[PDB]
RNA sequence: AAAAUUU
RNA sequence: AAUUU
């Protein structure tokens, strides 16, 4: 029925020039020697990623679907959800937020400037007044760094965003996001991924393995998820949104965001021409993660009772999920999940690479990460969240002269403080480049380097500074990636970080803090790390 | 471009 | 600001 896209030819212009790397990467060639490896997304590449998005679509629902569906709503009556003054949802609007093609930007409309709220106010006046002239909307390539892989085809196309003007932002806000807040945790419950931490995650993954009988795991992604979201879909997603409690104002909002942006619409290159026809879920918008994850939850509780799946636990970001079931024999479980991927395709939502059932824990990979085990100070098992390295360390090798990475590698070794590649290699950088920076002192991205510490362990315990034994898989995986991306290997970050460590001890202070909890894997006689009054 | 988490 | 979807 119901083509994804059409395009007029129009090319799909970048907004702003996308810089190259330079000859000299200062920051990270001490880091990393393959930098050749490591690119970023260009505009040129859109093309390509339309070819692959732009598709038949084909749902076929069924009594499964349909109960499902029942359920969720019977859920959303309990919520009650108000309006957002224009005012609120100004202040919501990100500080760089794309500006307006009516002459202002995110500065005006955080500050309330009066231009901006008058026109705001027009918009949501149309809003009201028409439901259904299709809002025109702008479409560009995202710009992604990533380390090149020739097994999985040289360099990946742009993914492509799809968003209204600012205007029309500020009102989805208005109409919904007090919905965000509130509806997918009233719906979903614990499956509901976004509510928890990463410690959470772990936590949650582990109770629902250990609750089984006979436990038997496994994960699912959707190809191009934004394009396999169906007009009808979306107007299903409004019917829910509409379920709760709503001031009359917003449903007319809501159903007229819905029939002139969400199902579909005009799309306009950077230049100003006409580019194409949507017809599936646009990036760009309020309703994106919560559309996806709620639309995505009805289809997989829907495939998991079409395929006999016993006793499933959830969970849930976005197109991604792991559920948790018991195990009904191998022989079962493999035939089970084709039915799910089978429901999942009719439902319109097929996998990128098929799922499998697993019955360990380390080998389910969603969201990019996993769950892996070491050892900590007193032997104890300690489950922890990891990933692959590669994209992080790339990422880290990603200057320019607008762009610095310096922030990556903080943000990466706070995220993944316990990992073996975090522990020996990224932190190992950070520090040794401040030290000689001479720049220890200062708050990165309101973070300050010598705080690390007492933050890891406010967030990671305690444990996080004592694990040893790290996985097969766990090592296998960093040293291939090192590897691949011209890095030291790991005997010489022992090495780099026993001399960071000494030189941090010797300055003495919060660094020698650093020095002695952060390194003390790197050193022959360790320590007695004890608690940080900090956290 | 949007959200969530982390800070 | 970091990461993710
Ligand atoms: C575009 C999506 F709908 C996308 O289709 C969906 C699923 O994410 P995934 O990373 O699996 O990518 P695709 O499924 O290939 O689109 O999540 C949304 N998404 C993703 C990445 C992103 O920077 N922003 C975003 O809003
Ligand atoms: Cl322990
Ligand atoms: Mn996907
Ligand atoms: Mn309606
Ligand atoms: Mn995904």
């Amino acid at each position: 029925s119901s083509m994804s896209y059409s395009w007029t030819g129009a090319l799909i212009t970048p907004c702003g020039p996308e810089e190259e790397k330079l000859p000299i990467n200062p920051l990270s060639n001490s880091l990393l020697r393959y930098h050749n490896k490591v690119y970023c997304t260009t505009s040129k590449s859109a093309s390509q990623r339309a070819k692959k998005v732009t598709f038949d679509r084909t749902q076929v629902l069924d009594a499964h679907y349909d109960s499902v569906l029942k359920d969720i709503k019977l859920a959303a009556s309990k919520v009650s959800a108000r309006l957002l003054t224009l005012q609120q949802a100004c202040q919501l609007t990100p500080p760089h937020s794309a500006r307006s093609k009516y002459g202002f930007g995110a500065k005006e409309v955080r500050s309330l400037s009066g231009r901006a709220v008058n026109h705001i106010k027009s918009v949501w006046k149309d809003l009201l007044e028409d439901p259904q002239t299709p809002i025109p909307t702008t479409i560009m390539a995202k710009n992604e760094v990533f380390c090149v892989d020739p097994a999985k085809g040289g360099k990946k196309p742009a993914r492509l965003i799809v968003y209204p003007d600012l205007g029309v932002r500020v009102c989805e806000k208005m109409a919904l996001y007090d919905i965000t807040q509130k509806l997918p945790q009233a719906v979903m419950g614990a499956s509901y991924g976004f509510q928890y931490s990463p410690a959470q995650r772990v936590e949650y993954l582990l109770k629902a393995w250990a609750e089984k009988k006979d436990p038997m795991g496994f994960s699912y992604d959707t190809r191009h998820f934004d394009s396999t979201v169906t007009e009808r879909d979306i107007r299903t997603e409004e019917s829910i949104y509409q379920a709760c409690s709503l001031p009359e104002e917003a449903r007319t909002a809501i159903h007229s965001l819905t029939e002139r942006l969400y199902v579909g619409g005009p799309m306009f290159n950077s230049k100003g021409q006409t580019c194409g026809y949507r017809r599936c879920r646009a990036s760009g918008v309020l309703t994106t993660s919560m559309g996806n994850t709620i639309t995505c939850y009805v289809k997989a509780l829907a495939a998991c009772k079409a395929a006999g799946i016993v006793a499933p636990t959830m969970l849930v970001c976005g197109d991604d999920l792991i559920v948790i079931s018991e195990s009904q024999g191998t022989e079962e479980d493999e035939r089970n999940l084709r039915a799910f991927t089978e429901a999942m395709t009719r439902y319109s939502a097929p996998p990128g690479d098929p799922p499998r059932p697993e019955y360990d824990l380390e080998l389910i990979t969603s969201c990019s990460s996993n769950v892996s085990v070491a050892l900590g100070p007193r032997g104890r098992r300690r489950y922890y969240l990891t990933r692959d390295p590669t994209t992080p360390l790339a990422r880290a090798a990603w200057e320019t002269v607008r762009h610095s990475p310096i922030n990556s590698w903080l943000g990466n070794i706070i995220q993944y403080a316990p990992t073996i590649w975090v522990r020996m290699v990224l932190m190992t950088h950070f520090f040794s480049i401040l030290m000689v920076q001479d720049t220890l002192d200062q708050n990165l991205g309101g973070v300050n380097p010598l705080d690390l510490p007492a933050i890891i362990e406010r967030l990671h315990g305690l444990d996080a500074f004592s694990m040893h034994t790290y996985s097969h898989h766990e090592l296998t995986r960093v040293a291939s990636a090192l590897r691949k991306l011209g890095a030291p290997p790991l005997r010489v970050w022992k090495s780099r970080a026993r001399a960071v460590r000494a030189s941090l001890i010797s300055r003495g202070g919060k660094a020698a803090v650093c020095g002695r909890y952060l390194f003390n894997w790197a050193v022959k006689t360790k320590l007695k790390l004890t608690p940080l009054p900090e956290a």
